[PDB]
């Protein structure tokens, strides 16, 4: 199922380009690109990606920006284009093409906090997400949330499916071949990773004993709904959508639908390390376990 | 799969009966009958029915108000039955089966607000509602919701699945077919369909330039949940079974369990057609795509 | 896929042993049993449980009690080991195994009120929750909940699917063959039944008209989502995984993810037998309908 012109095509990733331009205007400047990634061990999806990751590179705003986004399409063949669900848009006018070559931008504002899938919206979208065209915005809130003061570290975590290689019957009838977690870096020094069954695995996210561990999370499908739960812990607080308002406490595991977020956080209190779940165990078994590992000091 | 008794039967669509008998008492009367409907281009169903229309015709009550049900059963060979969620009844008494050419009436209060499902009542039960005996049941709270001045417009959308023609096999054990959408009437012109995979998208649901919308929403299965998203805005406050205190706001996208509801409500901010889908993508390429026209008049 | 060492053993069920050792320090002790379900009528599955029964006995105990859990490891060559998502514990240290006729004890705090699912953490994890190692512990908290006044009748009840027999290819790709309730007592004279598709129909759960009857339940999956729903009544109050802190009212269905929980609370106002489901008709179908018996007196 590898289009001619895909054959042997694989692009270098292209770092994310982000400049606040005014006191609530920000620009971005993605790619789309078709780039080779090891979603488990000897198997190379020839994703089609943002930047060359798949999920996409983390973005990060403030509420109330206004977006002037710009999307680069290097792909010699298919277009692309980008839906943020963080966004107030014209689907119509705002979320359109970009064809093999070009460039295109597009403005609109930010309005409201949260963890927002964004992704590909060119028909099929079901193709585009399925083959890595998806990813997170964060829109944080103006007066932060209320819990902000206890949290001692946090990360970005994002759940999505991989299928068989572009097959548009599979992505529609078949069950997943890979459900897989990943993080992308909030400060420097995080890990930023692709959706695979291992890394996450092999190179736990690192903390410290006794603390208070806030993940930003997003399940974005295609087609799953994620049952999010990390072992060892109960959730202190969640915030759905990380809309501060949609507060709830003592969870075990948050529901999340395709496309949902949420902000969660949970208290670490022994050393060890702790897996990370979709609580949907066929899933969790086709990958989709991460690990955090935690130290008397919050060193490796 | 065509029992010998419906083989070329199409009966035509019955309308609604309701009127209210009392201050806080309303009559209700429907068929249950046998109706061929277009569920995809050239793709007939020849659909277990409430009055010819899978989903059923809507039905709006108060809160407070006891239904006074009859179901007139013109299949000539299955006995059919109803359930409303929105009502507190004895199932084995007030749910029970309607025979070949007969009618049944059976009491109940609807004494809580919300976004309800309805379908037959008859084992198996799955049976009837994969073969289209679903519908909704909206019940109108007495104080209204905190949000009634801010609405602009409102619609009512279903969302069900279709499997192959009467294969209990397939409803037990397969992937649906078809994952569609209907809107159902609540004010004179506006428009009422069927569960298909096309009129939603040909003939877009309409609204205007800046308003808020407010959807009137259930996912009636029968075995899929549903991640229900509006493309290009955001839900700025949503209410889970159109309970008026189950509320949250900023939501991208809502969890509906099978015979979830809920009541939505986003802004529109600029012209152009925004998708309605649920984002289990799957679903969508299946058919769960409806559109919303929006126009600087309102007109199309 | 029956292990050779398993085969012809049927290990007699142990009962449950607890007792408080301190105001705020309980000791538990279970078995790793392998025993013998009729799960659907004439098929018998030789589940890995605890104590003989699957889901596993339920254990009860109050907020901010410190468990000392002992696992007695019955198996002739299968470790198992224990997880409650109740506890703050490091998965490394203290849900590690125990091997064959072997014993191991763990401490730790049950910090969280709520409706937690318990399960075996010995990987591969799907295997030992699919054949059976999965159960509900209960934590009662210190205030209680808002409503406890108003409620007359109290049951638990578990959600559990089963699959083709120790078959990993099925357990991560395939349908349940079954989708199952069980109730487990909290006072004396409770039924206390195993995840079948039919005890719960043929010996239903007992109330009397006009009773508010609260549940205890808990999806334990192992893969599949739950809308948890009763006939002909409508939930007065749910606390989303029994915190009460997360109040929700006048819900229709519940969604439960793969190990959520909830305190739900309805009434029953008429006399007749009242069908308990998931809404997902296709697993209702496989097994999950539980039936309440409501009569004049409360007695059968
Ligand atoms: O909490 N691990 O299923
Ligand atoms: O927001 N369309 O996936
Ligand atoms: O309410 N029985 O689907
Ligand atoms: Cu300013
Ligand atoms: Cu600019
Ligand atoms: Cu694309
Ligand atoms: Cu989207
Ligand atoms: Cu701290
Ligand atoms: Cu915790
Ligand atoms: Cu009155
Ligand atoms: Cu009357
Ligand atoms: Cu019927
Ligand atoms: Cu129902
Ligand atoms: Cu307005
Ligand atoms: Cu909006
Ligand atoms: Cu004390
Ligand atoms: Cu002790
Ligand atoms: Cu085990
Ligand atoms: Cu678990
Ligand atoms: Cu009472
Ligand atoms: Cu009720």
């Amino acid at each position: 199922n590898v289009i001619a012109a895909h054959k042997g095509v694989n692009q270098a990733p292209v770092p994310l380009k982000m400049e606040r331009v005014g006191p609530h205007d920000v620009h971005i400047e993605m790619t789309a690109q078709i780039t080779d990634i090891e979603i488990d061990k000897g198997k190379i999806y020839k994703a089609w990606t943002f930047n060359g990751q798949a999920p996409g590179p983390l973005v990060v705003v403030n509420e109330g920006d206004t977006i002037h986004f710009t999307l680069k399409n290097m792909d010699p063949v298919v277009p692309h284009s980008m839906n943020f669900h963080a966004v107030h848009a014209s689907p119509s006018k705002d979320f359109i093409d970009v064809m093999p070559n070009k460039s295109g931008t597009f403005t609109y504002p930010a309005n409201k906090p949260g963890v927002f899938m964004y992704h590909a919206a060119t028909k099929p979208v079901l193709q585009h997400i399925a083959n890595g065209m998806h990813g997170v915005i964060i829109v944080k809130p103006k007066n932060g949330y209320p819990t902000d003061k206890e949290v001692d570290r946090e990360y970005v975590l994002i759940q999505n499916e991989w299928y068989k290689y572009n097959d548009m019957n599979d992505f529609q009838n078949g069950v997943p071949s890979y459900v897989v977690f990943s993080s992308k870096a909030l400060k420097p020094g995080d890990p930023n990773t692709n959706g695979d069954t291992f890394t996450l695995k092999e190179k736990p996210l690192l903390a410290k004993v006794g603390e208070k561990i806030r993940l930003y999370i997003n399940n974005v499908g295609p087609n799953e709904v994620s049952s999010f739960h990390v072992v060892g812990t109960v959730f202190d607080d969640v915030y759905l959508d990380g809309n501060p308002n949609n507060h709830l406490q003592g969870m075990q595991t948050v529901m999340l639908p395709a496309s949902g977020g949420a902000v969660v956080e949970f208290t670490v209190t022994r050393p060890g390390t702790y897996p990370i779940v979709t609580h949907q165990f066929n899933h969790a078994q086709k990958g989709a376990v991460a690990m955090l590992k935690v130290t008397e000091t919050g060193e490796d």
